[PDB]
């Protein structure tokens, strides 16, 4: 059916994740679970949940890391989605520049290890900051010369998740299920788009408020979680909803609508943007242009489009740097 | 129209639990959370998921641990169903007799707590050693005067779960949905009954290897986390399952058959046992007979409650010893 | 918890929309099923399906039809939602006019009948031309002192189902799961708002045909079944999830958004129209606005707005002459 | 990817069994409707619900009926799956013969038809006497060279409907999700096998008269409908579902455990059973034994296997003098 590897499987995110994928994943999938540290006790604890069908495979990668990990070589053989959920914690003496350095450079040795075995899976990565580490996942795939531009996916929709229930929460008993959010996944990228959902919408002095919480809700959840760190469980329930509508649009079970941080392939000046897409059989299937939007949105998103592109020149630098 | 709370929401099985809790309980629910560390994060992490018509409550309670915390007293009012997850796995210096007593005076404290606030709950006991936790709690309950013998619920399901599993990967492409296990929830205590489910069974010689795989698999999963972790995301989705078996029998929108570790009510010798019952509007409505078993199994089930009958007596004598 | 009694089960649209709803509603639940002709038959083959947790109750009605059956007396005890979905669609040698009476005349007996014993039930309205027969249910609910503007919904929903088809047809693969429908519920009166969904709209003159089809979908059934028959799955399935939302927004476990054709409590000149409601436990919870339209939308609704207001007075009219 | 076609699509059963596929078939699935008089007005209805991904397609037969009519061949192209629910009523002047012998001559020509142009497509025989109209479909199929034993499934799913109600009616609130039916699919060839459910049963009294219903069941219907005929709307639910279990099996999507009149393929004495089969990719994958049963179900099925058998002939024998 499907083979789709966690890649980070026994992290914050990673284990809450593998259990909604092994929950959800269609009956004859294979669930492939890797991880430097705790993949065996995750994929042990997954493989006595009796959903029938369903094939856990896991490998452990070695401690200390090595590049190219050929436990990881082998596991990402007849993978078809590959979602990057690996990252190391800022230690205390760590610049900021260091925590991206550490976590960029981990983006780029996972995407060059799955994509020399298995250069036609779809990529989705989850690890941060997803602005800067989708396009060097990009710079890696044109490297070993497979970069396919419809199946690099820059998971973004906890944003969606966030300013969905934040405006439903204002508006009870009106619900939506979705609303867009583009530009891109970091504070001032984030621009959701509450003018294209239907209904009348609190005050604009009301919906400020809400879209600016939505751009610092991740800082919401690393202060509550008061050193614990960032987001998890909103985070694997985000990851395995994308991840699903990915699996569904491979096998011809659906043609969804959904919002990533994307290549625009020549439609827009910004070559990477959260924007709507369809997924088909192939990945993305059409590109949909933002819409119309009103002029607080327009001003939101010339503002977000500027970040953006220093946040992708700053992944493609660190990226040629290195490759 | 209910109020869930997780007991202990901020642990290995309390974080996943939550999340499919979160996912799955009826639109119009409240979904409670308390924890003595990390239960503000928790709840401000799945208060962002866009689930409409759901209220995430919590309540941080004291560190140290204190006695009848205030704050879980305020919490418990209006609660429907209290699933306990609070505990202490393992710590390094401690036996197994050491974690008994730790476990017990955290069961006896919630138990009391809660039970003085909201005393017409369910209460789903989680926290291990559950053969001996459970009477530990119907104490506690008999202390202050409020035990119902049919709204207590020991939490066995992680049992069947793996039958299933295990006779499902035997026997493919024949699929079961559940296996009967009855007895206890422990090593020698747990009696997988195969002889009751539909289809042709595997030789005697493989069904004995099958259901000693049952009785020591949570040591499977304690042997790939090195001896540093046990079962979390196969124990969240038993609990999470088992809750809303619960819950839909508490809401009249099922009335289902489920193997738990229940106050036998005269129906065995036995006081408390791994049984069949049906769930309906007041907790147990029907205990159903264990059935006919073949004589292996009844060998099985002969030393199997011998020794639940000294774990009921250990946690009754703990109880007595500290209300 | 909820009683659903299905008020004509043996018709074409009564018998399929009994099945969905026998597969669909919440365990715990009746459905009650009624006519004049049929009804232990087909009581007798639901009854059948292993639905754990629903009860299936049936009357029969005498022939030839008395007003005000006890059967359906007895039946009406009890009941949250009347599914109304009795009437004559079609009999040689009578014209739209004499369908009219004989339709308006049915949904009077019964709207009386069910409402004399269940008077804050909901009443979904099916029984066709739904523009005239709905406000027909409100002045007999008013006859006896019982009306509830908030209870009595006018099924429009399939005008959605076919908008939604026909958008997605031209726009595959980008799928929408509904599209707002306002004004009325027939030809003229119907009209879809393809501005309000999203993504890229073909051009002006194709979404000029896909309008026109919705207007005129019905008769496209009626022509393939060579005259002699009309949409009834595709009315089951509208029929059916439309009572879905009713009965979850009753039993608190949605507060769902849908277009019906519903009394406009003085937010609309139009004292019924097909607009936008959210339901809650006490049927329509708020009334929302049709919301920002095009010139040309603005243009139809106008027309259709005009054409609602005789539909109203002719049903109303009806309604005092008996 | 499945091509289920609906053959007497505007019947009283085929009408909702075509309504409940639309809804409920795999999206990129495609529907294909024939009848010889109403298939048109059918498509048309169904068309336009708003179902994304399912294809509805069409062909109306002559009237009067002719054999081989072309435009079934046509619609027969890429067809995964033949439901075979056409039928004609007697009419006064009819023998019962005259009724067995045109319904069995519609399943002769249909089988004929479709199968000259898709023989791997799984054939699901609903046109009534089941126990004749299987063994006549195989016949047919041996005549033109493509009969597989694991592609021909007599639909029988409406007894095992009828026997999990009627004892989910008499158990409250006891429910069990299905009861094995074996034997055949009329009067006192259907044998409900109580004793291999869960629970405790009623008392013989109870049990008599539920397996009495179980066997007069269509009689009740045809005595309420007081002319109208035999069941549909429970024909149609019973119809979709088992249509759904093969769909599944086919894709891949599920291996399920089912109760359909089967050629027993040397496994009993009796050629074609109602009993116990696994279904995959290719059909039937396991034939299973009925299992251990009571002296009252051993009687009870004695009687019916005798009754099969000649049921059997009385379909071979119609098939060979028109072969
Ligand atoms: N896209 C978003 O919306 C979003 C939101 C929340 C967090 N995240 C990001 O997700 C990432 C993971 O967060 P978390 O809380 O789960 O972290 P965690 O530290 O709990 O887990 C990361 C896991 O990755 C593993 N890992 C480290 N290096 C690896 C390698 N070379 N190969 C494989 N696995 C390796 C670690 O062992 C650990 O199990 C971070 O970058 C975080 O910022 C993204
Ligand atoms: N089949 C079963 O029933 C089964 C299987 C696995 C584990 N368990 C039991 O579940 C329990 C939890 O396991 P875990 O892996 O999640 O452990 P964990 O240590 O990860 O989490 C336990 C949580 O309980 C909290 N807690 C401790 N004392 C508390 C108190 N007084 N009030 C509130 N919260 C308190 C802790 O702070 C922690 O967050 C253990 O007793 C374990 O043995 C049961
Ligand atoms: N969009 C819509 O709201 C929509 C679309 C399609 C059809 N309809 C309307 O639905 C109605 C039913 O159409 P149908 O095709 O099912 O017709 P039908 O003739 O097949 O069924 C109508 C049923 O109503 C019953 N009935 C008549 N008078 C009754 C009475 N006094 N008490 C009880 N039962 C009574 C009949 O016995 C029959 O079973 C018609 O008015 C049709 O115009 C509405
Ligand atoms: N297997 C079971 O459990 C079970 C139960 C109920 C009824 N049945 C049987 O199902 C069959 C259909 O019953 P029904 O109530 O829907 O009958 P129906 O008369 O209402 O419908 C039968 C349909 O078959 C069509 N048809 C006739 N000849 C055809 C041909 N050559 N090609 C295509 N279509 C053709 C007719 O036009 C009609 O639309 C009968 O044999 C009935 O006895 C089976």
């Amino acid at each position: 059916m499907v083979n789709v590897a966690v890649i980070g499987a026994a992290g914050g995110i990673g284990q809450s994740l593998s259990l909604l994928l092994l929950r959800e994943l269609p009956f004859g999938s294979t669930l492939s679970l890797y991880d430097v540290v705790g993949a065996p006790g995750v994929a042990a604890d997954l493989s006595h949940i009796d959903r029938a069908g369903i094939t856990v495979k896991h490998a452990a990668g070695k401690l200390p890391p090595v590049p190219r990990d050929p436990a990881l070589t082998e596991l990402a053989e007849g993978v078809d989605v590959f979602v990057i959920v690996a990252g190391v914690p800022r230690k205390p003496g760590m610049t900021r520049d260091d925590l991206f350095n550490v976590n960029a450079g981990i983006v780029m040795d996972l995407v060059l290890t799955c994509a020399s075995v298995s250069p036609n899976a779809c990529f989705c990565i989850v690890t941060n900051p997803v602005n800067s580490t989708t396009p060097i996942a990009a710079q890696t795939l044109r490297k070993i010369g497979v970069y396919n531009k419809n199946k690099l996916l820059g998971v973004s929709l906890l944003d969606g998740l966030r300013a969905t229930r934040f405006i439903n929460n204002a508006r009870h008993p009106l619900v939506v299920p979705y609303v867009p959010v583009v530009g891109g996944h970091s504070d001032v990228t984030i621009v959701p788009l509450y003018s294209q959902i239907p209904g009348p919408l609190p005050d604009e002095s009301t919906l400020k408020e809400i879209r600016k919480r939505v751009q610092v809700a991740g800082t919401e959840v690393v202060k509550a979680k008061a050193g614990r760190g960032s987001a998890t469980l909103s985070m694997a329930e985000a990851g395995a909803r994308f991840t699903m509508h990915v699996v569904k649009a491979l096998m011809g079970l659906d043609t969804p609508m959904v919002y990533a941080y994307v290549d625009t392939d020549g439609e827009h000046e910004c070559p990477f943007l959260a924007m709507p897409v369809v997924l088909g059989k192939n990945g993305i299937e059409r590109r949909l242009p933002i819409g119309p939007i009103t002029t607080v949105e327009k001003e939101m998103l010339e503002e977000a489009v500027g970040v953006v592109k220093k946040n992708i020149a700053k992944g493609e630098t660190f990226a040629r740097s290195k490759l």
